[PDB]
DNA sequence: GTGGAGG
DNA sequence: CCTCCAC
DNA sequence: GTGGAGG
DNA sequence: CCTCCAC
């Protein structure tokens, strides 16, 4: 149902962590969000309390960040809805 | 040194907290900042996040968006920036 | 609705 | 002097 | 560096 | 078939 890395991010606070930490993000789309400014996962979640969470609307700006994509951004949100449920 | 508002939002997780909530912001700031859209504490501190916890660059951004004076901008920059070092 | 900082 | 938050 | 989903 | 993450 979920990934043990994401796991792994729900499973205690960001601080930190390097947005490659983020479930649904590897090398390739970590890379690019790094570049495009977002270079640390607390930074992404910015991004996704910006979006006041709204899945379309953050899942669309991953999408059109690094290039995530179904499966990617699906997993990245719920990521990021559970850390906050769980620390925020 | 720190407002007593300050300490109430630093204690605990801000979770649904309105912005009101937040040190420096009262109902005439606040209320400018929710129809700006930020409509939660929790939005304002994705805007912090975003600008990767900048204290210019926030203060500057409070400023603008809903007036906030020299002592304002400090108090909820000092405010957020103490939550994230307890629980982000 | 007083007290006090910021402007 | 007026604004706006902290209490 | 294999396995498997997304495209 | 190629990309990109999860392991």
């Amino acid at each position: 149902t979920t990934s043990q890395k994401h796991r792994d991010f729900v499973a205690e606070p960001m601080g930190e962590k390097p947005v490659g930490s983020l479930a649904g993000i590897g090398e390739v789309l970590g890379k690019k969000l790094e570049e495009r400014g977002f270079d640390k996962a607390y930074v992404v979640l910015g991004q996704f309390l910006v979006l006041k969470k709204d899945e379309d609307l953050f899942r669309e700006w991953l999408k059109d960040t690094c290039g995530a994509n179904a499966k990617q951004s699906r997993d990245c949100f719920g990521c990021l809805r559970e850390w906050c449920d769980a620390f925020l």
